[PDB]
């Protein structure tokens, strides 16, 4: 129900092997680890969660942009990119989180569809 | 030495009266309040820090995008936008953090000049 | 070999039924009509061209953003979004042209892969 | 009354010495040169027009992005970036056309203020 897609705006390609960590805000206001993975050769990350597991709450997706640029020999500005949102508060939805990466800039977009 | 600029991509205007909070990373890996304010009529926020207090370290700029959209009666996706970066003395000195806001998308850009 | 994808950053959804016109620069420096279509319900447009037809040259993709926003009751800034690029100059490639639309802003990204 | 600002997203800096050409649509649906220049050290271009010459109509701003990237030795995708818009007297008066450049992506934003 949660997919992450990452593009490289410098090379015009998917961002491959980018680490992604997802957290869920617990009842005590701390960030609990929820899921993690790495983008595939198409720059996508699927299978982070199931419908039963993906309950209502506040989630944070943290994308390790810094390691990505370093391995390409570029010293980027940001430590990472994070996306924080409330999910499922009016029923289950499919969430696609897209990120477009440049060394000193990034964009993030959400596409939300009703399964 | 740190300047924040916020633009509204729906109305083509500065994003006015947006709350901004700046944090510095402490030794215990905790975020401590450092500065804050609200963007002006030109969507800018200046005078958050001085060259003396702005030492090397990791900083987080949090922009309350959700309240901005709610005031316009538009339902947004993100809870806020966060920009996290390391400040380095070698060797460019002025940091402009720009943010371009839409309800389901934002971009942020850093302009670092001397 | 040419695909166009359009997203709506105001609604968090694909941009559906957006008109797209593609032109190729002729030998006399004029823009010849090459192909056209409308984005589907996933905001995508496939099948604009074939490999035999998609020769080396300069192409322009014009996306009718203005009609899209008007039909939603918004008066946008731009007349359209156009993307102009040289294609296939070092052999056939697959081109994905992505556009992210807001009323007073747009972004366009190209993903180029080797078939 | 028309201002162009260009930023480089790879180096986090103003895009300096970028060529900009502005055209106005003629009755024959043809584009006629109207103004031009090169961005300054702050990546800005001012004084392209006056309030008197800037009448209602359709304008095209063409930014030579390809030459900018080539000078840095980076191969870009686009031939240039074009921004086409209608200017309207009712009723906000100053137009800032911003562009944020990467080799395979650009964004453009209009800020229209009074």
């Amino acid at each position: 129900m949660l997919m992450v897609k990452v593009l490289d705006a410098v090379r015009g390609s998917p961002a491959i092997n980018v680490a992604v960590h997802v957290f869920r805000k617990a009842a005590d206001d701390t960030w609990e680890p929820f899921a993690s993975g790495k983008t595939s050769e198409s720059g996508e990350l699927h299978g982070l969660t199931t419908e039963e597991e993906f309950v209502e709450g506040i989630y944070k997706v943290e994308i390790d942009t810094k390691s990505y640029w370093k391995a390409l020999g570029i010293s980027p500005f940001h430590e990472h990119a994070e996306v924080v949102f409330t999910a499922n508060d009016s029923g289950p939805r499919r969430y696609t989180i897209a990120a477009l990466l440049s060394p000193y800039s990034y964009s993030t977009t959400a596409v939300v569809t009703n399964p």
